């Protein structure tokens, strides 16, 4: 914010360079046959993280001075709105900058060209409802639940040999989730034990905390108690001061007063039959001895985020002062256990009556490759949730991109003068995607482009790029699909992201999320 | 002393340089195709200020020694009477200085030449009587409310693709505003999302605070409580002074006394069914636990300005001590809730019975330019208030400037030789405006000048510069008009502001501190 004012040819360059740098790397990550990239960095890193998620690495690091971090930051909101699919939105935005070089020859007002985006809105709209896509998504569904798009998201991913099976699991998770109540209460955690499943579906919530060395091993017909206020007692406001006493015999009454807090907790805890206590904060030591004899399992410093999800699950409770027990607290009673899972001990909450919220647990052999499950897993939750609400999708594998390109070529001749060259340039941008997908397949890129264009022109929406084949094939059999709004938003977002580059001279940061 | 001293050519020149420097930055700003400017300076500035409105930026900063700050100050008096819309008054005054170069081809007394300023008065009258203007815009008004001047103020702003729709909305806001109420209760915030409307009109008030993580999600048949005094207790008007109590046993009573403040609050609260509590200041912790269990949503440290506006809307209240809830307070009861409109959550107050005090919330793409709208809408409220009050307007798009220019050319020849040279210089000043509006359009400036003059001299006031066409067109169809007093004052103000600089010869500065 101190200066570094750049104009026209050089200012354009800073954005232009940012777009080209990002485009080649994200480029290798598209399609069923994606390429893994290894990153090395110093200071609070430790090792090479292999991520083939075009958005995860970009979010993690803001490496340098040029403007692109905000453009990158934006893709996550897109994830919120529709998710990842396969990364492609960033690539299209970068490629319109390529013909900026052609424009120097044009030599008038770059802003005048910006008009083409006003037409770009038309292009976004024309693409919309002309694609001819899938139909159905009835609700729950028997065999269309998955073995489709999640597989596509993971096809580019290394884990597919084992994870194609657990990618399948994710849709079961979405079916329970759907109804009235938004996106809430979804939690999943990694484990180091190995099994031919690589995942377990928990009917309840997974935590990872323990009361202490002593206490009963298992509880039956468990009741749940949640307290806002801590077990600790002493200071308050209007302290009563710091004390000295006349015989050190009265210091004992102070000790006695502590016992009263212990007694209230045990006397009404017993009537309920209390099997487990969960508190989101520090716990006072005296009650700890009490809980072990009673036969009650308590949790010290339980995290608040886990608790809120649990409340929806159990049926909730009204959390206040120690009066909180019995009726003011609602507790589910199926099964609460501390269960050893092949090695690292954890606590399992299960059998929730509500059914609205559930937790997913992962297992594996034990290596860098097994850790990618955490990487892949974040991606799986978002893809499926989007598929239900949009109720619309598009054909993947580049099928969508070639058809649109045929239509846009016509447009450049149509538009007047100055607009026509700029509109034309946007059209040729779509051409690179077919080439990028073919090259990584191990087949000659030049042959692929021509054959691809002929099939899309013909009118078959299903036909697309088949990398294993090396030619063009039927995308629908493959099961590669993209959500409808991913394409709808990218067209509008690319247009509003590219325009800002030429128009604002002074950059840096501050504002909304 | 050692102070800067200048004579003849240099003294005049310092004034001369200040006028030229301002004109180049301001020229981009004028008319339906204006440019956004960002100025950065170090220290006592903090962040980038980009102001579309020319008057606001000049006032703010006194960058250097050369005099121009006083000329700038005059624009604000104009602003109270009318001000904004588009800025053109400053530009015209600056160009009058360029012809002074020709004045050296004379040499003794500029004051006889100064007769031109008197001549300028003659020019002002011609503008004010000629043309046709507009009449009514009498009060409330159904279709003449907007799609006129507000659109034009916005036209110089880039956002006007979807924005012009937003400008149209603002007149409805002024209709409620106007009356004996004066200028009060108007608040506007833009939000993340994507819709064609890009804006929502809220009959109530928009706020951004939360009681805490806990509390009911939505309140229905809401009762609103506003308190002047905080929930904090320990002071009073009579202290009971510094506290030391003979032993530790008594301090227990004091804690219990605190409970009475908690308890009084609940007893009054339950009968009413209180759904929301808003306090302007720090809030004591004990009540916070109470509100959550009850099912009441409270707001901590709410801004006072928002509160006053709300009182007029709800029906008001006598916000005193805890005796405050019930009949002494009036609470509107439609619906108060926390809503995630998109991906950012805010609290919405709506459904006010009174009907006169509304809040406007805007939707945009996701980045600065949208905040530009925050800039523009605030400006908009002032524009509408003046247009109705003035009851006078002129045609926009530079239509006004060319007509006056045709009349002034005759005047130069009409006067005797020396008067004619000075008289013609004022006349040519009007010529640059047609050129300035056309140049930012993206069309060659020279072609535009010849065609424009021919249409105005014909006798058609409505005809003007059409940037969208690339030639000239009918201004009236567009719906672009400028407030009438901007023209009276600029011509009257321009003469004496510039004149004081010339009237003093050989400015000499010396012998100070």
């Amino acid at each position: 914010a101190g200066a570094d004012e750049e104009r026209a040819e050089t200012a354009r360059l800073s954005s232009f360079i940012g777009a080209i740098a990002i485009g080649d790397l994200v480029k290798s990550t598209l399609g069923p046959k994606g390429m893994d990239k290894i990153l090395l960095s110093s200071g609070r890193d430790a090792s090479l993280m292999v991520t083939n998620d075009g958005a995860t690495i970009l979010k993690n690091i803001g490496v340098d001075n040029p403007a692109a971090k905000v453009l990158v930051d934006m893709s996550r909101v897109q994830d919120d709105e529709v998710g990842d699919g396969t990364t492609s939105v960033t690539v299209l935005a970068a490629e319109l900058l390529r013909e900026a070089e052609s424009l120097i020859a044009k030599k008038i007002h770059p802003q005048t060209i910006i008009a083409g985006w006003r037409e770009a809105t038309k292009a976004a709209r024309q693409a919309l409802l002309n694609s001819a896509v899938d139909h159905g998504s009835d609700e729950v569904k028997f065999r269309q639940d998955l073995m489709n798009i999640a597989g596509t998201t993971l096809s580019s991913k290394l884990l597919t040999h084992h994870k194609d099976h657990f990618t399948k699991l994710a849709v079961e998770a979405v079916l329970r989730l759907k109804g009235s109540g938004n996106l809430e209460a979804i939690h999943v955690i990694k484990k180091l034990g190995g099994s031919l499943a690589d995942s377990y579906l928990d009917e309840g919530f997974l935590l990872d905390k323990k009361i202490g060395v002593n206490q009963p091993k298992r509880i039956e017909n468990a009741k749940i108690l949640i307290a806002n206020t801590g077990m600790d007692t002493d200071k308050i406001k209007i302290f009563g001061s710091r004390v000295r006493v006349d015989s050190t015999a009265k210091v004992a009454e102070i000790e006695h007063a502590e016992k009263e807090k212990m007694k209230e907790k045990v006397e009404r805890i017993l009537k309920h039959g209390i099997n487990c206590f969960i508190n989101r904060q520090l716990i006072y030591n005296y009650p700890e001895q009490l809980f072990g004899a009673a036969g009650v399992m308590a949790i010290e410093h339980a995290d608040f985020v886990g608790v809120e999800r649990l409340a929806l699950v159990t049926g909730g409770e009204i959390a206040s002062t120690f009066d909180h027990p019995e009726l003011v607290k609602l507790g589910s009673c199926k099964l609460i256990e501390e269960v050893m899972i092949g090695e690292d001990k954890l606590i399992h909450f299960s059998g929730v009556a509500l059914g609205e919220a559930c937790t997913i647990v992962l297992r594996g052999a034990t290596q860098q490759i097994l850790d990618e499950a955490e990487r892949s897993l974040h991606d799986a939750l978002c893809v499926l949730a989007q598929t239900v609400k949009d109720s619309r999708t598009v054909y993947g594998g580049g099928c969508s991109e070639m058809l649109m390109a045929h239509a846009v070529t016509q447009l450049a001749s149509r538009t007047p003068g100055k607009e026509a060259v700029a509109m034309e340039s946007y059209a040729k941008a779509l051409r690179m995607l077919p080439t990028i997908i073919a090259d990584n397949a191990g087949y000659d890129s030049a042959d692929l482009v021509a054959q691809l264009r002929a099939a899309h022109s013909e009118g078959k929406t299903t036909a697309g790029l088949d990398m294993k084949e090396g030619t063009i094939g039927d995308m629908s059999v493959l099961g590669i699909t993209e959500s409808f709004q991913v394409k709808r938003q990218v067209l509008l977002s690319a247009a509003e992201a590219a325009e800002v580059i030429l128009r604002v001279d002074n950059i840096i940061k501050a504002a909304p999320r």
